[PDB]
């Protein structure tokens, strides 16, 4: 019916310094003219990846082996004439506005009663949304949905959509084409299959959560219908469509490629979360296998490639993006990227032992300074006080923001054992700076002073540690 997302320009792309929107044809077979999807939400830019990639893997039925990838990375480029073949044989599942099979979406959810396309969004008069955007937003609902109340046809609490709650592990190469070769892990297609391959949804099947699936079809979790959605054409964009329940998700051995895992403090593999009260990067000692961790595959595959890039010459200009929601229930509290270099030899037992080293000594530094904030507080004054003065010492909070500055520089030089030493006075350096500013805070009113004096003796005990 109208707007083919293959075809019609909605993925914002990179090109010469400038900002143009492309079709998926044109973001595959054109890869390499792109520097990257430029996208400010971080969570349209890692469904967009995503999407892609689910249409690749598909597509060239693989790739088999690492090997492929390395072929087609010489190459400059993957083979273009099954992206074509296979984009022929798809292309009417992937309308926008279709009577039958509209992409990622219920064809017979009725027009009455519909809820607002802002829906869709994150929850952090109403505009006429573009097809482009409602295209965007559609995807990024599907993948990121919290779960909670819904209360409509018959389900009343929904899912979390797949990837609602994990940082996604994203490298990413000089361009786009790069990108997406340093995402496609070595994939059989056998048993799987993304929601276009298989027949259109309907509400008679999503009634009273009817359709359960195990989550374990990778292209399947990468266009998992998490919620029953229908757009509804005004004329010339949307503002409005229909809602209901999608495939409920059975529990399944299966983690998506880019997720990856830690053992909490009482042995439990969990996933690592982006949270604000913890810099990301304090998980990367814990994700790691000699901590029982487990790195994501996004990652693991693309380390290996730099291995092999490096030993024939080619370059190792290899960045690792990291996306994803800050949550609690149903609740999204924020939407972050960051980024860190991806060194070389970083999965090296010389690297690894470099970086435990250096997350355990920031961590032992950190309690200490933890405790001293602690002490400080007591000293100063129920738990009410305690806690409030707590957050208000700028202590702990700097000594991490300081470490946030220094950690990539440390560990793009993760390789070296001369780096271990710049990392140690990164830490003095750090701890320092936030001491310095409580006390500034502790010398501005008289009462704040049996807390400063004791404060500084500890202080000093600490620094006498690691130097």
């Amino acid at each position: 019916e109208k707007f083919n997302l293959i075809d019609e320009p909605w993925i914002p792309v990179l090109k010469g310094g400038r900002v143009v929107e492309v079709g998926i044809g044109e973001a595959l077979l054109r890869a390499h003219e792109f520097a990257r999807i430029e996208t400010p939400s971080p969570l349209e830019e890692a469904v967009l990846h995503r999407l892609l990639l689910a249409v690749l893997h598909r597509a060239l039925s693989g790739p088999r082996c690492p090997e492929d990838v390395l072929d087609w990375w010489r190459k400059g480029g993957f083979p273009q004439d099954p992206i074509r073949d296979y984009l022929n044989r798809f292309r009417d599942r992937f309308f926008l506005f279709h009577p039958e099979a509209p992409f990622l979406q219920v064809a017979d959810l009725p027009e009455e009663n519909p809820l607002p396309w802002s829906k869709l969004l994150p929850e952090l008069n109403l505009p006429k949304a573009t097809y482009a955007q409602a295209a965007r937003a559609l995807l990024v609902h599907q993948a990121f949905a919290p779960g909670g109340l819904l209360r409509r046809y018959g389900v009343g609490s929904a899912k979390d959509a797949p990837v609602a709650r994990p940082a996604l592990f994203l490298p990413t190469g000089q361009n786009l084409l790069e990108t997406l070769l340093l995402n496609l892990v070595p994939y059989t297609p056998e048993d799987d299959a993304p929601i276009w391959e298989v027949p259109p949804l309907r509400l008679g099947d999503l009634e009273g959560a009817r359709t359960k699936w195990p989550l374990t079809g990778r292209t399947r979790v990468y266009t998992w219908p998490a919620r029953g959605v229908r757009l509804l054409d005004e004329g010339d964009g949307v503002r409005f469509m229909g809602y209901g329940p999608g495939v409920e998700p059975l529990e399944a051995t299966h983690r998506d490629p880019m997720v990856a895992q830690r053992l909490d403090a009482k042995g439990n593999l969990l996933v690592l979360r982006l949270s604000e009260e913890r810099s990301f990067w304090r998980d990367f000692s814990a994700m790691l296998p000699r901590q029982g961790g487990k790195v994501a595959a996004t990652l693991e595959h693309a380390e290996n490639l730099q291995g092999e890039l490096e030993d024939e010459g080619l370059e190792g200009r290899i960045t690792l993006r990291v996306l994803g929601q800050v949550s609690d229930q149903a609740k999204v509290l924020d939407i972050r990227r960051e980024v860190y270099p991806l060194p070389s030899g970083l999965l090296t037992p010389k690297a690894e032992e470099n970086l435990e080293k250096a997350l355990k000594m920031a961590e032992e530094l950190g309690q200490g300074l933890k405790h001293l904030a602690q002490e400080v507080a007591k000293a100063v004054v129920y738990l009410e006080e305690l806690t409030k003065l707590a957050n208000s010492l700028p202590l702990e909070r700097l000594y991490w923001h300081a470490l946030d500055g220094a950690f990539p520089r440390f560990f793009a030089r993760v390789e070296e054992e001369a780096s271990l030493d710049l990392w140690r006075e990164a830490l003095r350096g750090a701890a320092l700076e936030a001491w310095k500013a409580t006390r500034r805070f502790l010398g501005t009113g008289a009462r704040h002073l049996k807390a400063l004096a004791q404060g500084e003796q500890e202080f000093g005990r600490l620094l006498g540690e690691l130097g």
